[PDB]
């Protein structure tokens, strides 16, 4: 009758979520949100990268100028994309190291292509086949020119092409391994014989191999194909007596941020960061589970499928019903604030939110959040992580490598996300302490602590008196009298 | 008199063991576990892998057929156990990239072999030797087919082999290198020429080099051995001139979870899940210290040799003798609770463990433990960790691989363990604070805090009063009026 | 006027410094300490480590012996560093697998040389080339040995050398691939064929390729340079018929520490722990931006320029003038402690710092010092970390390790500071909470918590009084008649 309730109190939802700390396993909190990233819209965005759709080319076929390809001719890419239909339809052929060619060009992201006057005085120039026909006639890879004899000879090659720009040269050359002796006398005049292309700095030399391989496009020869890069300053030298497959000039080698990608997804007209094999995905969340290959500013990978950040405090359930505060009980009736005041006097019972712990919670809140969303690092190329042929070591180690990088962030993302829980959950709870500890302070000896975060206030405490309280502005002294009388008094 | 003293306080037992946290790099606590496996019983026990014990056998020796190692034949594994007494005791021979034939065959897991009619007319078949004996009699490698003149003809070879299954095949086979002009002529009537064995997807030609090499088991003439895969729907293609040590049918090649490991640990029957080369560990620990080279569900490997998990709270010594709480002093005698209640009152002094707070905190500390121990993850196939040659690039690489990770999961561990720590000892210190807030709070204006951890009750408190503050349900009005009497008294 | 005030504090400094926190982005302290390293001398300290400046000379040219590499015979080094200024002077050659060759030398960190007697009957020995000059006169590598005709015959060489030491013996050998066929019978006495080395254990056969390469220093010829180990109780055996480069002996190859390193950095008469290419660098800071290269006790490279570890406490402006407390507010005037006393009494206002609380403090913060400081480890040889040459696949893995390892560290370097510097600033502010919780409990009912960090206490309390609180001998019953009045009366 001459005294007052005031408590003190959070809020609460009806549709909570759970999360984990390094306390719980699970613990209820108001709302959350989740870091990993686990779809996508199903296509490659065609921005803001600039993406090279291969279609039916890989990017050996359109270096060698299949003539499929002839389109893809000296354009420049950001991501090359290949697809599982791509098909050779040109003279049968492999590459020695065909994955470091296909890199090397991959990464130099061009196929900047500048013809060269080679002097082949003295025997036949551009070899075509019904394997690679090009508008219906008989042809041959554009970069690559087929020497033959001349009048049945083919005299000994010994050609220089010196490089007197400022930048490297990439050369792209083969050589014909015929089906038979017969095509080997057809077409060089002479037995087989070794090629040696060189430099000041470096030599390669090949042998043909005569002999019949399984048929290809109806093709039971093949060619073997090589590369050279030519240094400023340096010279090429090519040295021959047969089965020459010749450059017709070089290739630009760039260095930047181009890489290659295997994907069957579709391009779409659309704005994307992050490329993955099965789509661009969003970027502004600090993981994800789509793919370990990536392209541009993405997410990192790891294993989880869910990791949820805590963005609100601990969700506690109103107990039942006198006026109660945060003790094991929260307030789902407080909407305006997440900390606050509920009293009862002679004037009634009553709520207010308080706005300063509130904003200091949502402000560390929003502050890990910053630190977290929209914050991803760009990578561009990297290794491969998926495999078509059975190779031993080096793939083991390309695979341990990544598994390896995978487990590690998947722990740090473990931790990271137990630790910040754990921090929102104390910093919460810091708040509504802190604002139970002011309210005890001003109140001095005209209250006590009735055990439930609720004050009794031992005199008559109006709306007035109650909002001087909330607002920092109540004054002890007015009251002591009235107060000790009450606290004090025998009953 | 009038009065009686009511103290919080917590246990101490007379052996802790010593801790680190993130505040002190030794602190002592009541209880703590161990978190690095140290030790193995020295033996490879025989489940719940499938073992396959090499004994005197390499596997690469088991494939070919050395006649020592028939007992192999078709046999499968998880993992692969080769001996550091194996040796060979066949025709001497070499495996350019050998390392990359033993993975991918250890990958496999298995050496189910199935024969196939090669054409191999116009030539002598089942070339043996008396450095590769088979019960008493001069034999060869069974899975290898020597072919030799027939009439001092050697015709040339030009052999086709389909694959239509829907399975990948693994072809082994060879290339002798005799150590003579004469013995050339007289094992192939012809100067050595090349062997080509191609695919429609690749090919590789290898050229015979007569000459002596050192003797091995009496023999200066060499064999090189050579593989190749061969897909469904592709052909594989073998033409020779002479010097081919022909396949006689292919491996089947899987893919799963088998590995291959070099130990000399005796294989015991017995079951355990992470087997090492020192012998099989047990996998409760998340980490260990015994090798980096694991199989199966094993703790990670870190360089510490020691990390201890507290499982209790800071033990500190009881002071020497009134009664006294928890500030600065714990219980040896409370061994019914961690923490509890001490009181003096009319009917003697007395001690009660509290169950709710010693709950709290063995739950959580249970909880740790729960994520801590017995969640050990699988890994089978990985990298070579230990190495016989010096080889320079490649083996720097695994080796800083390896290095890399094992100083990173070294750092997690020591930070998690710390951190862990921490909480418990920050858990543990609360469920202590925490109790006494409570008891504080239920007294009201009955009781002063004397600053030790106790309570002076004001008024005359029995037994079951005593037991109304411990059960929550003493009333602070029923003492109230005898309680100011007595704490605000002139004296 | 009966009365006195008591006020808890703490310092506050008037330079403060900002630092990162799990709470706070930026957050101001008295004070912190920078963790990585970033700036060098500029030289390499010739002390502790043994450091060979390779000057015009890399290591593979003073392994071979080219002239002016002479100095350099039988040296041994912790660091070979190489000079981009380097330059060969002598036959002009090539080595494949260059890279593993200079990486096993580098790593074995000696030159030890033991010359052997081959048994070359039948050939000239010691043949010499003007593009290879010592001392102004023709001459060649000195550890190989240029085989040439003797009276226009080269009898097929079968050498053989035993291994009966106890130590492993590094051969180096090589093959003349001469510029024309004239050379090729003016040098061997008939056409190029294949050379042989071999031991019980390994083979390889090299080809001369007869042909013009561009010249160097007026050569087009070439040698291409090989290698082979010999282990204990096997044999090597050299079989050629002509372009035979043959070694004079063998290198001792040993295993420890030793490195190689690419830098101009000069060579300084001083002694520190770690080198990098841009010089030597203190290695008292965990982490370092210097350079990712490195050999020795190393601080650990990290993407940060910097990162500030707390070593002080919050850092709080004093309010503008009654005497106040810590709350909301530090005292720049405290300079002989980080915790103290203020009062107002009968005799004056005083200040006192608190000793114990201080030294808390300062012991947490040299302890984290202590953990963090001097505290570097080792590595030697590892993997290149730059390269001169495009390569593809081998180098897209060194790049990826090393970029991977460089992000895990540099994340656990973030996550370090901000948790050590989080919990730096709770037990400072726990040292504050806990000094002001001890001196309320030893005041009882004799004063009342003013809410700013200080204590009202209701009785004459002069300074031995004010002294006995802060030395904790303060007897709240000699006071409390007194004190109780003044509280309790009615004004
Ligand atoms: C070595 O053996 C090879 C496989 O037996 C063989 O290749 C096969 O050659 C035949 C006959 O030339 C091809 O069959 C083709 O014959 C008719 C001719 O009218 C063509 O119109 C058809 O396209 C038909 O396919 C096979 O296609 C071919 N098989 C393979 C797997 O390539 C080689 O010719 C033999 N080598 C030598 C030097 O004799
Ligand atoms: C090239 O030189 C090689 C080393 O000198 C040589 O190998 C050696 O050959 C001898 C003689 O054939 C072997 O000695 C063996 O001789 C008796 C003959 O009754 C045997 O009963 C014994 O087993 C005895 O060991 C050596 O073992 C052998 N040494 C090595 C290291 O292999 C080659 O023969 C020479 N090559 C040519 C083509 O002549
Ligand atoms: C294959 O072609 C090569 C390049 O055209 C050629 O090498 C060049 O040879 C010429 C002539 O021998 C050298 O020129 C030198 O000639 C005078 C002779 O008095 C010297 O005094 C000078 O040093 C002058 O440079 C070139 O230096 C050389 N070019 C290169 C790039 O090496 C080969 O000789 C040809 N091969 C064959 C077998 O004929
Ligand atoms: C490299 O080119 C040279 C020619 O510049 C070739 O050497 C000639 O070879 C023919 C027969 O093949 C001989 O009749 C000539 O006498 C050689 N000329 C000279 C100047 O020596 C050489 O064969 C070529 N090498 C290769 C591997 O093709
Ligand atoms: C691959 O097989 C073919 C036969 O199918 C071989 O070619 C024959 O070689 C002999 C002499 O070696 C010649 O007399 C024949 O004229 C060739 N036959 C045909 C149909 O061309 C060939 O030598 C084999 N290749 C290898 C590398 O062994
Ligand atoms: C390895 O050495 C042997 C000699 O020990 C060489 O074999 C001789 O070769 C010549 C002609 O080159 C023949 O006339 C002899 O009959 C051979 N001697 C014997 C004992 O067989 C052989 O050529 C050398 N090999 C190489 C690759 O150089
Ligand atoms: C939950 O948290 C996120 C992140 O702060 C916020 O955007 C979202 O609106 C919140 N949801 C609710 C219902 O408050
Ligand atoms: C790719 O090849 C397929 C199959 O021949 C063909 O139908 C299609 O038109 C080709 N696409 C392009 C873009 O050339
Ligand atoms: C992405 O593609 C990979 C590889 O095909 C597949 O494992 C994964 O399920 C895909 N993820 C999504 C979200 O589509
Ligand atoms: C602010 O303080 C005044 C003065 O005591 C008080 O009457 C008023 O109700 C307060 N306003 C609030 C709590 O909104
Ligand atoms: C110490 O802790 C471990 C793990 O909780 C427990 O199994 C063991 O029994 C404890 N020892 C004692 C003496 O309490
Ligand atoms: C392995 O070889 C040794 C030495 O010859 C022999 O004693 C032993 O019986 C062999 N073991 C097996 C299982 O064949
Ligand atoms: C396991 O074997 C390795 C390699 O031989 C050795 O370094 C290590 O001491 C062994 N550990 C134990 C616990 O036996
Ligand atoms: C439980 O509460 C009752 C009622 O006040 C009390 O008398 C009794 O002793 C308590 N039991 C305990 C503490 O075990
Ligand atoms: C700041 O901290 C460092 C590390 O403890 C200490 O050496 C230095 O003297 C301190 N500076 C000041 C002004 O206290
Ligand atoms: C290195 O070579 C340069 C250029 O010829 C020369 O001037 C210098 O004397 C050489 N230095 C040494 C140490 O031989
Ligand atoms: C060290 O050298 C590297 C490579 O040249 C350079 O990137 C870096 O800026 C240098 N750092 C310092 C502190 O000199
Ligand atoms: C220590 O305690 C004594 C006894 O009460 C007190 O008078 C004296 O001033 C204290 N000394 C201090 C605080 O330095
Ligand atoms: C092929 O060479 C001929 C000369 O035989 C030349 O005229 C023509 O330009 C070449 N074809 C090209 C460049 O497409
Ligand atoms: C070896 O070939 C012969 C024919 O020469 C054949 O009869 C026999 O089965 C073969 N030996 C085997 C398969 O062990
Ligand atoms: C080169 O060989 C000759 C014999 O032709 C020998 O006398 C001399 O010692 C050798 N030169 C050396 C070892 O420098």
């Amino acid at each position: 009758n001459s005294t007052a309730t005031l408590c003190l109190g959070h809020h609460a939802v009806p549709n909570g979520t759970i999360v984990k700390t390094i306390t719980n396993d699970q613990i209820e909190v108001t709302n959350a949100t989740e870091l990993v990233q686990s779809s996508s819209t199903g296509g490659i965005c065609d921005s803001p990268h600039q993406i090279l759709d291969g279609e039916n080319c890989t990017l050996i076929d359109a270096l060698l100028g299949d003539p499929q390809c002839d389109g893809f001719q000296n354009k420049k890419w950001d991501l090359f994309v290949e697809r599982s239909k791509a098909y050779s339809n040109c003279y049968p052929y492999d590459v020695p190291d065909y994955a470091s060619l296909r890199s090397l060009v991959a990464s130099s992201g061009t196929l900047e292509f500048n013809n060269e006057s080679f002097n082949w005085t003295g025997v036949t120039q551009n070899g075509t086949s019904s394997a690679c026909k090009r508008r219906s006639n008989n042809s041959f890879f554009s970069r690559l020119n087929w020497l033959t004899h001349l009048k049945f000879k083919y005299p000994a090659l010994n050609v220089t092409m010196p490089n007197n720009e400022k930048f490297d040269k990439l050369y792209i050359w083969g050589v014909h391994h015929p089906g038979t002796d017969n095509d080997q006398i057809s077409l060089y005049a002479q037995a087989s014989g070794r090629i040696t292309v060189s430099t000041k700095r470096s030599q390669q030399t090949v042998i043909p191999n005569i002999g019949s391989r399984p048929r290809v496009r109806d093709i039971p020869s093949r060619i073997s194909i090589y590369w050279t890069i030519v240094k400023p300053g340096d010279i090429l030298l090519i040295n021959s007596t047969g089965n020459l497959i010749a450059p017709r000039g070089y290739f630009k080698i760039r260095s930047g941020k181009s890489s290659i990608m295997r994907s069957d997804a579709p391009i779409g007209k659309c704005n994307s960061e992050c490329i993955t094999p099965n789509g661009s995905i969003p970027n502004d969340k600090p993981f994800q589970n789509v793919n370990r290959i990536t392209y541009g500013a993405c997410p990192r990978y790891v294993k989880q499928n869910t990791l949820k950040l805590a963005t609100g405090m601990r969700n506690v359930p109103e107990k039942q019903t006198a006026i109660a505060g945060f003790i094991e009980n929260g307030w789902e009736g407080m909407v305006d604030g997440w900390y606050g005041f509920r009293h009862q006097n002679s004037e009634g019972i009553g709520q207010a939110a308080d706005l300063k712990s509130t904003q200091a919670a949502i402000n560390q809140i929003n502050g890990k959040l910053n630190r977290l969303i929209g914050k991803t690092n760009e990578k561009f190329h990297q290794i491969e992580k998926e495999f078509s042929e059975v190779e031993g070591r080096i793939q083991d180690l390309e695979k341990y490598v990544e598994d390896t990088k995978i487990d590690l962030w998947s722990y740090n993302a473990e931790l990271l996300v137990a630790l910040e829980n754990q921090h929102t959950i104390d910093l919460t709870d810091s708040e509504m302490n802190k604002l139970f500890e002011r309210t005890k302070k001003q109140l001095r000896e005209n209250a006590e602590d009735m055990g439930n975060g609720c004050f009794k206030i031992y005199h008559k405490c109006d709306n007035a008196c109650i909002g001087s309280i909330r607002n920092g502005t109540y004054d002890h002294d007015v009251y002591r009298d009235e107060a000790l009388n009450n606290r004090f008094q025998i009953k």
